[PDB]
C-alpha cells in the first residue's frame, strides 16, 4: 500500500561551489528540499541529517590512497599535488574546491544511511537527492563525481540482501556502478542511457553484458537523442518486469538522474517530469525495499521539480501543478508549474529501433538460471 519514506538532508550541501561555470550546481539539493517543503511533503515523511562519512566508510570500495588524497587535496596546497592531481583524475572536471571532501562526506553519508535504515526494515524508501554519484571509481574521479556513495550503499545491502538490483535512469552510463559490480551476480546492474559518437563517459554499449561470474548480470539500452515519454515508457515496464522474474531481488537502488529531462543543459532527452516519474512508479510495485539517488541535471529548477514529484509519487502524494510560493519562486518562471512540457527535437529512437534492442536484452535475460 503506502510506504514508510526516509529523507535525508544537509542544509549545508546548497553551499559547496564546484567553480565559476562548472554545471555541477549543488544549490539545486537546496532548491528541491525546499519545494518539497513548500508543498508540505515535510508532514509525510521523516528528515534526517546524514552523517559525514569517514575514511573507514569509503575505503570499503576506495583504496586508500586515492580517499587520503580526496581527505588532503585543497586550493591552496593544490601545486603541491600536481602529480597525484593527474593520477586520480582531479582537475577540470572533477575541480578541486573549498570543502570537496566534506560534500562527499554528506552525499556518501545520506546513501549509506538510507542502506542501513533499510536493511534494519525501519524503512521501505530511503531517499537521498545529494547521492547517485555513479561516475567515480576505485581510485579515481569522474565526471563531477569523487565518492560513488551508490557502491558503498549496495555494499551495505548486500550484507543483509544476497541479490540486489540497480537501475540507472540518467542520461549518462552508470559505469562506475556497472565495473564495480562487473564480476559478481549478487549485483544486477541494469542501464538505459545515450550512447554513441564520444558520448561521456564512452562505454554502455548493448554487447556489455559482465564477466566470470557477473555475466548476463550487466544490462545496457544505448539510446539516440530526443527519446520521449512515450518511447521510454515502453522499454522501462517490459525490461525491469522481466529482470524482477529472472533475477528476483530483495532490494532495489534507483538512481533518478534528472539530465534525461527535455531542455536539459548537459542532456539531448526529451522526457518530461511525468515520464521521468513513471519509472520510480514501476519500481515502487514491485513492493522491495528501494534506495532512491540523485544524479545529473543542469537545468536546476527541471531538476527541482522532477525530484520535488518523484519524492510525492514515493509518498502516494498528489501535489498541485501550480506551484506554491517558495525561496525560489523566480527561477520557475514564466509558468510557474511543476510540470515541463517536451521540446519539438526529433526522436531518433524509431519504434522499432525500440523494439530491437529491447528484444536483443530479453535474449540475454533467459541466460539467467
Ligand atoms: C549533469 S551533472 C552530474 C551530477 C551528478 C552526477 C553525474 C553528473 C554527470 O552527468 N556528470 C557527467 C557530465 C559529463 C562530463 C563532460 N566531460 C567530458 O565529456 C570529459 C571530460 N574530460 C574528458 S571527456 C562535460 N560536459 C560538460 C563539461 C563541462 C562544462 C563546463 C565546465 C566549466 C568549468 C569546469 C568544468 C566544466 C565541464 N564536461
Ligand atoms: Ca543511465
Ligand atoms: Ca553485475
Ligand atoms: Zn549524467
Amino acid at each position: 500500500g503506502k510506504k514508510k519514506v526516509c529523507y535525508y538532508y544537509d542544509g549545508d550541501i546548497g553551499n559547496y561551489y564546484y567553480g565559476q561555470g562548472h554545471p555541477m550546481k549543488p544549490h539545486r539539493i537546496r532548491m528541491t528540499h525546499n519545494l518539497l517543503l513548500n508543498y508540505g511533503l515535510y508532514r509525510k515523511m521523516e528528515i534526517y541529517r546524514p552523517h559525514k562519512a569517514t575514511a573507514e566508510e569509503m575505503t570499503k570500495y576506495h583504496s586508500d590512497e586515492y580517499i587520503k588524497f580526496l581527505r588532503s587535496i585543497r586550493p591552496d596546497n593544490m601545486s603541491e599535488y600536481s602529480k597525484q592531481m593527474q593520477r586520480f583524475n582531479v582537475g577540470e572536471d572533477c575541480p578541486v574546491f573549498d570543502g570537496l571532501f566534506e560534500f562527499c562526506q554528506l552525499s556518501t553519508g545520506g546513501s549509506v544511511a538510507g542502506a542501513v535504515k533499510l536493511n534494519r526494515q525501519q524503512t521501505d524508501m530511503a531517499v537521498n537527492w545529494a547521492g547517485g554519484l555513479h561516475h567515480a571509481k576505485k581510485s579515481e574521479a569522474s565526471g563531477f563525481c569523487y565518492v560513488n556513495d551508490i557502491v558503498l550503499a549496495i555494499l551495505e545491502l548486500l550484507k543483509y540482501h544476497q541479490r540486489v538490483l540497480y537501475i540507472d535512469i540518467d542520461i549518462h552510463h552508470g559505469d562506475g556502478v556497472e565495473e564495480a559490480f562487473y564480476t559478481t551476480d549478487r549485483v544486477m546492474t541494469v542501464s538505459f542511457h545515450k550512447y554513441g559518437e564520444y558520448y561521456f563517459p564512452g562505454t554502455g554499449d548493448l554487447r556489455d553484458i559482465g564477466a566470470g561470474k557477473g555475466k548476463y548480470y550487466a544490462v545496457n539500452f544505448p539510446m539516440r537523442d530526443g527519446i520521449d515519454d512515450e518511447s521510454y515508457g515502453q522499454i522501462f515496464k517490459p525490461i525491469i518486469s522481466k529482470v524482477m522474474e529472472m533475477y528476483q531481488p530483495s532490494a532495489v537502488v534507483l538512481q533518478c538522474g534528472a539530465d534525461s529531462l527535455s531542455g536539459d543543459r548537459l542532456g539531448c532527452f526529451n522526457l518530461t517530469v511525468k515520464g521521468h516519474a513513471k519509472c520510480v512508479e514501476v519500481v515502487k510495485t514491485f513492493n522491495l525495499p528501494l534506495l532512491m539517488l540523485g544524479g545529473g541535471g543542469y537545468t536546476i529548477r527541471n531538476v527541482a521539480r522532477c525530484w520535488t514529484y518523484e519524492t510525492a509519487v514515493a509518498l502516494d502524494c498528489e501535489i498541485p501543478n501550480e506551484l506554491p510560493y517558495n525561496d525560489y519562486f523566480e527561477y520557475f518562471g514564466p509558468d510557474f508549474k511543476l510540470h515541463i512540457s517536451p521540446s519539438n527535437m526529433t526522436n531518433q529512437n524509431t519504434p522499432e529501433y525500440m523494439e530491437k534492442i529491447k528484444q536483443r536484452l530479453f535474449e540475454n535475460l533467459r541466460m539467467l538460471p
